[PDB]
DNA sequence: CCGAAAAAAAAAACG
DNA sequence: CGTTTTTTTTTTCGG
């Protein structure tokens, strides 16, 4: 039936995507293992990745607000030029 | 603290790319579930179905692992 | 602040006693495994057996939970035709 | 055989102990939940409990070193009670 | 936001 | 010692 087929496609797509996600997580562990093999401190590395992630989030908030300012300026410009 | 730092950069950049890909996957999963809800499905029940199937596969590999432990223990006893 | 201080110490003290008890339990578990090891058992295999049995109990609990979801969803569909 | 019975008592004792352990973890979680219900921040509470645990480890190590000093002094005292 | 469920990070046991 | 699981903290995600 159509509902059985929809169910099957849902479970199938989710399970494939989660396979891919597990592959990504495993590759990340590969990078950390190689970093450790070259003498790096994995724990501080993970802390660095977390900190850079947090700073990146702040920058994106700043960029969205920045775009608000740019939008208001854009309206002021179009109004200035015509009339 | 010189020529290791160039490698450090490759490390962090590779990690950041991989986590980008990971977030893209998570987003696709969320999209599939939201479309399922839009087609009248209960996302919570769907996730429980996926969860149980995942646990069953994990158990099956676990039992393969205990089997391998048994065969190894026997071989260790018989070799020495 | 002030009045909360009496509650704070009672909380931390009860939790810390409970953590004492939990650590004592972990010690007893290690004792059982060590004595079995002294009797020739393979501790790793034993832990795997305990772990598999626990996974079976978890799986059965999950099956009961999804069963309840099915029953509730059926009740939802039927009770909201009227 | 006797090894079958030993196996069974082992598995049952461990499983009984892990039952007890899960009940204790539940009591801890409940205490934190009611504390939160009284307006506390659970995360900071857990951080404090962890810090006190770390202090307890530090003091017990230092107390063991203290015992080394006390024992050596005791040896000097037994030597003294001879002169 | 909450409460459960996944994942990351931290801690510890085993050889 | 270190590694390779276990335990805890942090994060996710639907409601």
């Amino acid at each position: 039936s159509t509902a059985q087929g929809q169910l099957k496609s849902i479970i199938e797509r989710v399970e494939r995507l989660e396979v891919e996600k597990a592959e990504i997580m495993e590759q990340i562990k590969e990078v950390y293992a190689e970093a450790k093999g070259n003498g790096f401190d994995v724990k501080v590395l993970k802390k660095v990745v977390r900190i850079r992630k947090q700073d990146r989030a702040k920058r994106q908030e700043e960029d969205a607000i920045l775009d608000l300012y740019l939008s208001a300026i854009g309206e002021i410009l179009e109004h200035h030029h015509h009339h």
